């Protein structure tokens, strides 16, 4: 998940 928004 925190990569997730990291990537977006
Ligand atoms: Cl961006």
């Amino acid at each position: 998940p925190x990569a997730a928004i990291i990537a977006a």
